[PDB]
């Protein structure tokens, strides 16, 4: 007894196929699955896998066709005695791994060769017999190994060259369904739903009336009555075969004579809204025509002469109590467990429980406010409501990234977590893992089941969202806690105490925003409809549908470069490179453009071309989709951007609005200085701390830019979406929406020219929808980046050209600068802000009075010091003598407290 | 290929000769100054050789 690690792989068709994962369905050999080792018959079950470092039968007699195989091969289908060549019909003469597969007849071998150990070897076929026999028995012909064959899907790789390199079970592990699902072989960190989940039936109820009889259905064919309380055993509504099932009540039958003649009369076009079943048979080896006015359905001259029956059978269900119906054996009464149903008319699947609800004598159904079936009464009397089927509900699951572990916890969405738990271990949930274990269940607050986690008490940052107010992650196996907000804080307040910052720093953060997004057109009569005449007239008929549809790609297209156009095309004259990049003592390069180098980019603004990844020549498809360009060029939208820093170093605030006025940058800094309330001395005697603070910014930012990990996040999930909704519209194309195939010339090739024209129009409805859904989804986000290149335009006149005292709107502190650069399908902003810290304790008062005349601050706080009284502004301590100009009188100092005697 | 088309056939003597390239299509676009100015108009082919 060994195991199978990844032995029976082989090709599922003759078709090449190269650089691509494909998904298929057939019966494998499941990975790390029982292998009988043989250091003597065997079953078939559908197929086998046989190695080794053979005779098919199904009884090993005289009385069974069998077969034996065999570098001279003999392959004869013969009932060879186990001297024996008589009855039959095929005949055939001319590690290792072989597969076994049995289908239509046809006996499938397929062979592979490598000089059970590890690793995984693919199969190629070989034969393909036309035996037509019946094969469960085999022996082998003289260390031989023996699998299985079960049907499940895989995943295959091919290469370069279409050779199978990998494969992947998706029905072993949670994380192989994840990485099927997501089709690949590597997944990020995060939480991801797959296939959603059901408890199975567990048994089968029947309730029928206990009434038996034996019924007169056959005394009255051969001879409008009723038959009732009986029990028949045998069309406008129902099939004859499925009669045997259901129970009516009092099933009526109509008879008359009437000559084959008048058989063709009878039918609708008998009410019209009716059904019924009709016999008649001929035997031969009155009537109207003249009546004022017609009869209505089910209501009551000459001969027709007969020289040498019609039964119109009518079904009443569902009305009264069953009374009328086949053979069917009961069945005792089960409840809390989801099971079958077989009332008298209501098959189905859920759970029983008694009933508290009042039921008039005459009703046996019962009805929701939606009009679903939410009780019954049985057909003994009695009121049981089946809520629910039972349960069902949604699969999430929780992977670390597959770059650090293997490991996964799986999470239950809507379940009260007891029943799936018996349920894992009962074997009674529809999606089977081969190797699963549970160790420990978890009950989040609302949002079902955990498996695979472990509780902890203390609290992190939320790592990967669950439920509500639960996250997780790995390194805090992985662990499930409760969401920590921050950091708890105190204050002490008071009445008499101030705190007045005394140093400050200067801090530049990046900010990424899209602006537009790709640019795609489609052929609409080429997408749909391919190379085709017969098809391309039929499509017609739908009125102008293509048109409309070119019209809003059209549409959107044009939009993306008013985007662009808006947020960049905001100088009218372009300012050429200062050639000094160094005033005062700031340094501007890494964010214009190198003389020396070939491309005409910032240093810094060449790393974000390098972080978003997207993976004349005039190649093309037969699908019709195409993607236009840009009408600026890469090269034009980052001349606009090295012209706004340019005229930002040099000349300073005023272009736009009037015309560029030079300034030192050194002059200009300090007047950004008293936009945020801080006087001019405190840049001009800081000034070289300040310019040392600038530039190592700016090398924190190249630093990290070169070494992060996710930055240039919502500028991803823009090629993201655009290329997930792309590949939803390709693989539409291999969809057959209900025809026979799902390519034309394949059905074009082989038609009539009468049953062709119903496939084709079942391809251009399917095709016609999934080209609507693509356009109206393509509209909305459209009209979400038109927001985004909005919001991007505000920045770029108010951060930029100018500065801001909205709070938070441009960085996080004060907003000295802002400086823009280009990023694809995006733009990027570098705030420049000012943050205070290093705080300390005072002591103030409202005012001071000197004379029985108060005393206020003009601007600014009065404090005490240590020793003597002062008065500084917020932002800065700066302590300044109190006198009669920084000060303003206004009354006498009744309400206002303090006093000294240092004014003027 | 992906989306069920062949994409590539094997000739059958001996030879695999590629169906990719479905030779040329595309959309056409007509530039005019407003046939006030003048009448001659240019044609723009979009996505050729
Ligand atoms: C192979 O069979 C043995 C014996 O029952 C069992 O313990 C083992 O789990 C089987 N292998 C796998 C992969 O389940
Ligand atoms: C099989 O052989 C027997 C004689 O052993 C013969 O009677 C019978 O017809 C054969 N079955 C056929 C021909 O289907
Ligand atoms: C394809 O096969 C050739 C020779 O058999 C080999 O040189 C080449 O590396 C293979 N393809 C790839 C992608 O390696
Ligand atoms: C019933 O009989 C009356 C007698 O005049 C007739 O007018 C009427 O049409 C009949 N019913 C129907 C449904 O025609
Ligand atoms: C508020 O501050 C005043 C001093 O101006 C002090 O006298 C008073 O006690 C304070 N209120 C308190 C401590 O509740
Ligand atoms: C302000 O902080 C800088 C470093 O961030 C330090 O070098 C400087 O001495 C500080 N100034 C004062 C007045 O504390
Ligand atoms: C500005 O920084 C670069 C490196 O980022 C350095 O090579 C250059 O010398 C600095 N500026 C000046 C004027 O030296
Ligand atoms: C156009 O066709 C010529 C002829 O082979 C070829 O050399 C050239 O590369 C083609 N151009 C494009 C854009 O396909
Ligand atoms: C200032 O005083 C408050 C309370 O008087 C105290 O909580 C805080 O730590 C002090 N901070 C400094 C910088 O002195
Ligand atoms: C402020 O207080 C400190 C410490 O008490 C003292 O050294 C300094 O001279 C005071 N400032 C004045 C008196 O202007």
């Amino acid at each position: 007894q060994h195991t199978s690690s990844m032995r029976g792989v082989y090709y599922p068709d003759e078709i090449f196929r190269s650089d691509t994962l494909y998904l298929t369905q057939d019966l494998f050999l499941p990975f790390y699955s029982n292998v009988t080792g043989f250091h003597p018959v065997i079953p078939f079950k559908d197929g086998i896998y046989f190695a080794a470092t053979w005779v098919f039968g199904s009884t090993m007699n005289n009385k069974s066709q069998s077969v034996i195989i065999i570098t001279n091969v003999v392959i004869r289908a013969c009932n060879f005695e186990l001297d024996n060549a008589f009855n039959c019909t095929f005949e055939y003469i001319s590690l290792r791994e072989f597969v076994f597969k049995n289908k239509d007849g046809f006996l499938y071998v397929y062979k592979g060769y490598q000089p059970l150990p590890s690793g995984f070897n693919t199969l190629k076929p070989i034969f393909k017999l036309p035996l037509g026999i019946n094969i469960t028995n085999f022996r082998a012909i003289l260390a031989y190994f023996v699998g299985y064959l079960k049907p499940t899907t895989f995943m295959l790789k091919y290469d370069e060259n279409g050779t199978i390199t990998d494969a992947v079970d998706c029905s072993q592990n949670p994380l192989a369904e994840l990485k099927c699902s997501v089709k690949s072989f590597e997944i990020d960190k995060g939480i991801y739903q797959t296939s959603n989940f059901r408890v199975v039936p567990s048994g089968d109820v029947v309730r029928f009336p206990n009434i038996t009889n034996l019924c007169p259905f056959g005394e009255v064919f051969n001879a409008r009555k009723k038959i009732s309380n009986c029990v028949a055993d045998y069309c406008y509504g129902v099939s004859a075969t499925k009669l045997n099932d259901l129970c009516f009540s009092n099933v009526y039958a109509d008879s008359f004579v009437v000559k084959g003649d008048d058989v063709r009369q009878i039918a609708p076009g008998l009410p019209d809204d009716f059904m019924g079943c009709v016999l008649a048979w001929n035997t031969r080896n009155k009537y109207r025509y003249l009546r004022h006015g017609k009869l209505r359905p089910f209501e009551r001259l000459n001969d027709y002469g007969f020289y040498t029956r019609v039964v119109v059978l009518s079904f009443e269900l569902l009305n009264a109590p069953a009374t009328v119906c086949g053979p069917k054996l009961s069945t005792d009464l089960i409840k809390n467990q989801c099971v079958n149903f077989n009332f008298n008319g209501l098959t189905g699947t859920g759970v029983l429980t008694p009933s508290s609800k009042r039921f008039q004598p005459f009703q046996q159904f019962g009805r929701d406010v939606s009009d679903f079936t939410d009780s019954v009464r049985d057909p003994k009397t009695s009121e049981i409501l089946d809520i629910s089927p039972c349960s069902f509900g949604g699969v999430s699951v929780i992977t670390p990234g597959t770059n650090a572990s293997s490991e996964v916890a799986v999470l239950y969405q809507d379940v009260n977590c007891t029943d799936v738990s018996t349920a894992i271990h009962a074997d009674q949930l529809t999606p089977a893992w081969r190797i699963y274990s549970t160790g420990n269940n978890v009950f989040q607050t609302q949002a079902g089941c955990l498996i695979g986690a472990e509780h902890v008490d203390t609290s992190y940052e939320c790592d990967i969202p669950i439920g509500a107010g639960i996250c997780a992650s790995y390194h805090t196996s992985i662990v499930a806690y409760t969401m920590s907000l921050g950091a708890d804080s105190s204050i002490a307040y008071s009445n008499n105490t101030i705190a007045i910052p005394t140093n400050f720093s200067i801090s530049i953060t990046t900010e990424v925003m899209p602006v537009s997004m790709a640019k795609t057109s489609v052929d609409c009569n080429m997408y749909i409809c391919g190379d085709s005449t017969e098809c391309a007239n039929l499509l017609l008929q739908y009125g102008s549908f293509c048109t409309q549809l070119n019209r809003a790609l059209s549409g959107i297209a044009a939009e993306q470069d008013r985007n662009t156009r808006e947020v960049f095309a905001q100088v009218k004259q372009m300012y050429k490179t200062p050639t000094l990049k160094y005033f005062g003592g700031f340094n501007f390069s890494q964010i214009l453009p190198d003389p020396l180098k070939p491309t005409k980019r910032s240093f810094i603004e060449d790393l974000l071309f390098n972080k978003v990844t997207l993976a004349l020549i005039c190649a093309q498809k037969f699908n019709g989709l195409t993607v236009l360009p840009p009408l600026l060029t890469d090269d034009m939208i980052a001349a606009y951007t090295a012209a706004l820093v340019s005229g930002t170093a040099t000349a300073g605030w005023t272009f736009g609005a009037g015309a560029a006025l030079q300034i030192p940058f050194a002059m200009q800094m300090a007047y950004r200085f008293n936009g945020i309330g801080v006087t001019q001395n405190v840049l001009y005697e800081n000034q070289k701390q300040i310019a040392n603070q600038f530039n190592k910014a700016i090398s924190q930012i190249q630093e990290s830019l070169t070494t992060t990990s996710t930055a240039l996040g919502k500028l991803q999930d823009v090629v993201n979406q655009n290329a997930q909704a792309l590949n939803t519209l390709v693989k539409q194309l291999s969809s057959n929406f209900g025809a026979i195939s799902s390519v034309l010339n394949d059905i074009l090739s082989r038609l009539d020219k009468v049953e062709a024209e119903v496939q084709i129009d079942r391809l251009i409805t399917g095709r016609l929808q999934s080209l609507q859904t693509y356009v109206t989804q393509q509209l909305i986000r459209a009209a979400e980046i038109r927001a985004s290149a909005n919001l991007a335009a505000t920045k770029m006149s108010e951060c930029v050209l100018g500065q801001s005292k909205r709070v938070d709107f441009c960085g996080k502190g004060y907003h000295l600068m802002s400086f823009p650069q280009a990023a694809p399908h995006g733009v990027v902003f570098l705030h420049v802000t000012y943050v205070p810290s290093q705080e300390r304790n005072f002591t103030t008062a409202p005012a001071i009075c000197h004379e029985g005349k108060a005393y206020f601050p003009r601007e600014g706080v009065f404090v005490f010091n240590g020793t003597s009284w002062f008065i500084t502004q917020r932002n800065f301590f700066s302590p300044q003598i109190i006198t009669t100009d920084n000060t303003f009188v206004s009354g006498n100092c009744d309400v206002v407290i303090g006093i000294i005697n240092n004014t003027v």
